[PDB]
């Protein structure tokens, strides 16, 4: 085959550096038509186009100049008032369309041709319930930011059903981050254990209202649903004694998948600093991690499958595509051990329900790994820890001290009576 | 050549036809709730149904009116969670105990 | 006592945390009244408990 041009539709960042999500989808193409390993006789082409993230009719737009003069996939608008309108074009017309960003799926949705490289709330909200019961919680206080932010949990908010949890659902304000009569109430109504389902801009933001009230201390624990705490700056949290258990996908600790973080750092060299909000340096967080996985997984789709010439469809005279129905499903039963772990998809949906966590949490000598997590099994804790002998004491205890007692009259005998006696 | 546009009546839907009216100028009349995105910049559209943001005050004043503690919250899909959102953070300042189902 | 001059105080405030101190008597200049707290802040020791 030949040339395979692929698109992306991305955000609106006007005059200043390009996306982190348009980087990495610009340094994955780049990086594959140079390793002769992956793709031998091809060579990937990329075409990127620039909508407002909030507006359905320049997404459908962008899409049908794109599917005009030939693409083979969509990489998603990354947002949901435009992925939903982006889809169903690209169901329409046959061309997949690989989204790296969570979205409603609507239950009556009927769309074949899409595949979701985040990491689908139905497992991870079975995987914050795992920490509100191995840390064994029975008072939690659920934060969310938007209200989109329910359906992310809503496997978490129908656990008191089930359990003695006692949910104490909140909401930050409405988009400034000055959350203090948010932290005052929270204070008041003895609330340690707050389980965050911010962004980690915003969970760099509430940890230095948390910091000015007097709430960062060894008394708050707290459990974020974000995955990118591995790029949060912890260095005046650390010596607190706080708890901030969390999870991450991005596996920092392999040699080939840590070796091209260092590259992003060195192809970007900039990474627009703000030394004020409370975040580390870039470390390609997971909403680029995923756009470097997309790219590849897709890439294995096209190795398995040398006869794809893209054609020019039309956007109003539409006509299924010729390589549609085939080419998708190699996109779904893909495999690839890519940065964010393995990547197999949910054979029914397209999305991801198989995945690998690690558990990282807070001590005095940074954001270190605690334990794994895997659908399958569950928590794997490594918590068999030494920095202190055991808490308090064991038991000794009751015994129920056995005597050995005969029958005999009036010392010992037994009663009659009418109703059993035992 | 229309004056108006009267709402296809989903979720997904709508917000699709509605980005239509807002750049060709043309009204929007809805019938029909819809989880408005709270920084979707459109104003060209009316939505003639009462809204979950302020009829679920309602199921609010009429769960303490009746003074329940034991409240078992019951919905169907899950963007019934945004519709009574306003009742699930109502533990957080009053004494009910909900139950969601 | 407060480390000689230097004001990184924290293996004293480290005892002072489970020595339970709540209601420390500082007899420091303004230059390290400024200094120590901050020091106070990154251990989890300003809240209401202290005095
Ligand atoms: C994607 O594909 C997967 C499998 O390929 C489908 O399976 C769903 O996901 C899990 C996996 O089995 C199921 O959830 C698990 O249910 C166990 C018990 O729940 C039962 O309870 C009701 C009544 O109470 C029964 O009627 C019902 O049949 C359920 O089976 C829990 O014990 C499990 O918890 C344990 O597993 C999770 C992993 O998710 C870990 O956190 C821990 O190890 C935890 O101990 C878990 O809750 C789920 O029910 C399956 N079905 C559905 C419909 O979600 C998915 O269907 C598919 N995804 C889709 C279609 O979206
Ligand atoms: C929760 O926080 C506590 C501290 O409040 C952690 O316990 C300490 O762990 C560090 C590890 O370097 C050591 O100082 C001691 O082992 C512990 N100190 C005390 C006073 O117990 C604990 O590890 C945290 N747990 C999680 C899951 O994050
Ligand atoms: C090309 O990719 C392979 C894995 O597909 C990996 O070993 C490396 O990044 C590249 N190989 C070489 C020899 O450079
Ligand atoms: C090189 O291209 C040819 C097409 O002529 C193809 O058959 C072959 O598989 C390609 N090489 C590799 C290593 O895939
Ligand atoms: C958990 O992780 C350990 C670490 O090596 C491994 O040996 C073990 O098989 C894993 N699973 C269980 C169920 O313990």
């Amino acid at each position: 085959t030949h040339v395979l041009r692929f698109g992306g539709i991305f955000e609106y960042v006007e005059s200043g550096p390009m996306g982190a999500e348009e980087l990495a989808f610009r340094f994955a193409v780049n990086t594959i038509n140079r390793n002769r390993t992956l793709l031998p006789n091809t060579t990937l082409t990329y075409d990127t186009q620039k909508i407002n993230l909030y507006d359905s009719f320049e997404a459908s737009k962008k899409a049908c100049d794109q599917l005009s003069l030939g693409v083979a996939a969509i990489f998603g608008p990354s947002h949901s008032s435009s992925a939903n309108a982006v889809q169903s074009i690209c169901n329409a017309l046959g061309v997949p369309h690989i989204q790296t960003r969570w979205k409603h799926q609507v239950s009556d949705n009927k769309d074949s041709f899409y595949v979701s490289l985040y990491p689908d709330f139905s497992s991870l909200s079975r995987a914050i319930l795992d920490l509100v019961q191995f840390f064994k919680w029975k008072t939690v206080t659920v934060v969310y930011d938007d209200s989109t932010g329910l359906i992310r949990l809503q496997e978490l908010i129908k656990a008191p059903s089930r359990y003695n949890l006692r949910l104490k659902i909140r909401q930050l304000p409405a988009d400034t981050k000055d959350a203090k009569p948010l932290l005052k109430e929270m204070k008041r109504g003895k609330e340690f254990h707050v389980i965050f389902d911010c962004s980690h801009e915003m969970a760099a933001g509430i940890l230095k209202q948390a910091l000015a009230m007097g709430m960062m201390t060894e008394y708050y624990h707290y459990i974020f649903t974000t995955l990118d705490l591995f790029a949060l700056d912890v260095e005046p949290y650390r010596y607190s004694g706080v708890n901030m258990t969390g999870f991450r996908i991005l596996n920092t600790e392999n040699t080939q998948v840590s070796s091209i973080i260092e590259k992003w750092s060195m192809e970007r060299l900039q990474a627009p600093p703000k030394p004020d909000s409370g975040l580390l340096d870039g470390f390609m967080t997971t909403d680029a991690a995923l756009m470097y996985d997309a790219v590849h997984v897709v890439s294995v789709a096209v190795q398995q499958f040398p006869q794809m010439t893209v054609s020019s469809l039309q956007c109003n005279r539409h006509k299924p595509w010729r390589f549609g129905t085939r080419f998708m499903s190699l996109i779904k039963e893909a495999h690839w051990e890519g940065l964010t772990g393995r990547i197999t998809f949910n054979k029914t949906n397209g999305l991801r329900t198989d995945f690998d966590l690690d558990v990282i949490s807070l001590k005095e000598e940074g954001l270190e790994k605690i334990g794994t997590w895997d659908p399958a099994s569950g928590l794997n804790m490594t918590e068999s820890q030494k920095g202190k002998p055991a808490n308090i004491t064991d038991s000794l205890s009751n015994r129920s001290l056995i005597v050995t007692t005969i029958l005999e009259e009036p010392y010992v005998l037994f009663k009659k009576s009418d109703k059993p006696l035992y």
